[PDB]
């Protein structure tokens, strides 16, 4: 297994994404929906809110257990790992073809955050920001597509609501939602089973 930086994924995105059109664009918004899908389907959270910024941003919520919040070797987050090494792989794809990215993690009486830009570069690391009431789980992660990557950077509704209504039909038991803040256009799916 060889592991790769980001830069990788940067130089030749098609072969992680497919495409850098409208295609591709998407294909970041499946990598993380799916992991938090994963996270449902293992039987942690029951809704998964995924909403469109205004500024042209991405976020998708769950409320699994949260990323784990400690560190791997050299005082490294093991989220950092998570989304600055390719094992060529969701997070680190996405975050390599976003101008910025964030991930907020909440577990243990803790909210903490991780902030990178341009293609992945952390700008700080895997800091405290606040508290929670010890029930209180989950990840939300943030991210804006890189303009100088993709030919287009807008985000269809109507795509993703019709892959998020797939995937709610496949998880059971499990909300989906959908939040255009551009348009003030939201949607819910939930199928019970
Ligand atoms: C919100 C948008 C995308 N949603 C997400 O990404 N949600 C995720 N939720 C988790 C939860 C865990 C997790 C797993 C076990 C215990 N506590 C938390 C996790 O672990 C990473 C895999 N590790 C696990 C430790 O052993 C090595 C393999 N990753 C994610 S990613």
């Amino acid at each position: 297994q060889v592991l790769e930086g980001l830069d990788a994924v940067r130089k030749r995105p098609g072969m992680y994404i497919g495409s850098t059109d409208g295609a591709g664009l998407h294909h970041l918004v499946w990598e993380i929906v799916d992991n938090a899908v994963d996270e449902a389907l293992s039987g942690f959270g029951d809704r998964i809110d995924v909403t469109i910024n205004k500024d042209g941003s991405l976020t998708v919520q769950d409320h699994g257990r949260g990323m784990p919040t400690g560190m791997h070797a050299m005082g490294i987050p093991t989220v950092e790992v998570i989304f600055t090494i390719l094992h060529a792989v969701g997070s680190s794809v996405v975050n390599a073809l976003s101008s910025w990215l964030e991930v907020e993690i909440t577990r243990d009486g803790a909210v903490y955050k991780q902030r990178f830009e341009n293609g992945g570069k952390p700008v700080t690391t895997l800091k405290k920001i606040g508290t929670a009431l010890k029930s209180k789980t989950g990840t939300k992660v943030t991210f804006m597509p890189d303009a100088t990557i993709f030919s287009t950077t807008d985000f269809k509704y109507n795509t993703i609501s019709e892959r998020l209504n797939e995937s709610a039909f496949l998880l059971k038991n499990v909300t989906l939602s959908l939040t255009d803040k551009r348009t003030d256009e939201a949607i819910e799916f939930h199928y019970e089973n």
